[PDB]
């Protein structure tokens, strides 16, 4: 029993973490193989940053303007362009920790564990989800940037985050791993900002299954709604409004528990307009919104309690 925020086992990332250093200026990398992975304003100084052109900044560096350090071995570079928002160092040296894996590109609402590093240094580890607004609630420090987020299915490590920068509310905003920015953002120090976010309203069904296989249904009630009259009230809480597909996705936990996800979205309409009574669902006052129906799934019994 019991229900946590639950990252997987950092072993595999924690073996390909490496130091890179352009200049004065030094970020973590992800070493697969023979490159190096790492956010491109490495070869940028603070004051580049306001106004940086990228392309212009890096026809001006040599493959020994890149210093990799793995461990305590100093790694060579003998190559290097420039993909969107990262760099890929080519080395001398294929690394031999290198696990099965694949780079993917998530989708909002979809959760991840985040291995914060730094100097090539893991340090923890934690989960999150990607926001409706393609932020990030992080926790990372300055240096923290090419810190890498993933899920781990059977061996493979699916790779779908590397970490850029910090926004004036204190989120994270980062890209995937071909280089492309998650949501409206770019590496550069201008005014920028989180759009307004939204409640993830998949996750909070799910969340509610979950307490339901743990055997807790003190929310339930008689009702049941149609998805549109749901929608009228999700929008007033500023809930994301519920697909069809979404309904689809959560069949499974529905026939785990036999409760219809209608019925539980009738559950949730209740609890939004009339609060939890100072109870708790799962330990939380609160509706949590970050974890998947996956992620219960993964981590609730596949028997109900009752
Ligand atoms: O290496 C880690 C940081 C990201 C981070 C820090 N804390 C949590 N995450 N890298 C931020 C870098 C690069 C990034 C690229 C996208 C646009 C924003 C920049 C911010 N970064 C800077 O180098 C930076 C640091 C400090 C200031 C600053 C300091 C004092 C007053 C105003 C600005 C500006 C830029």
């Amino acid at each position: 029993s019991g229900f946590r925020k639950m990252a997987f086992p950092s072993g595999k990332v924690e073996g390909c973490m490496v130091q890179v250093t352009c200049g004065t200026t030094t970020l973590n990398g992800l070493w697969l193989d023979d490159t190096v992975y790492c956010p491109r304003h490495v070869i940028c100084t603070a004051e580049d940053m306001l106004n940086p052109n990228y392309e212009d900044l890096l026809i001006r560096k040599s493959n020994h303007s890149f210093l990799v350090q793995a461990g305590n071995v100093q790694l060579r570079v003998i190559g290097h362009s420039m993909q969107n928002c990262l760099l890929r160092l080519k080395v001398d040296t294929s690394n031999p920790k290198t696990p099965k894996y694949k780079f993917v590109r998530i989708q909002p609402g979809q959760t991840f564990s985040v291995l914060a590093c730094y100097n090539g240094s893991p340090s923890g580890v934690y989960q999150c989800a990607m926001r409706p607004n393609h932020t990030i609630k992080g926790s990372f420090l300055n240096g923290s940037c090419g810190s890498v987020g993933f899920n781990i299915d059977y061996d493979c490590v699916s790779f779908c985050y590397m970490h850029h920068m910090e926004l004036p509310t204190g989120v994270h905003a980062g890209t995937d791993l071909e280089g492309k920015f998650y949501g409206p953002f770019v590496d550069i120090q201008t005014a920028q900002a989180a759009g307004t976010d939204t409640t993830i309203t998949l996750n909070v069904l799910a969340w509610l299954y979950a307490a339901v296989i743990n055997g807790d249904r003190w929310f339930l009630n008689r009702f049941t709604t149609t998805l549109n009259d749901f929608n009228l009230v999700a929008m007033k809480y500023n809930y994301e409004p519920l697909t069809q597909d979404h309904v689809d996705i959560l069949g499974p936990l529905s026939a785990q528990t036999g409760i219809a996800v209608l019925d539980m979205c009738a559950a949730l309409k209740e609890l939004l307009q009339n609060g939890m009574n100072g109870r708790t669902i799962l330990g939380s006052t609160i509706l949590e919104d970050e974890f998947t129906p996956f992620d219960v799934v993964r981590q609730c019994s596949g028997v109900t309690f009752q």
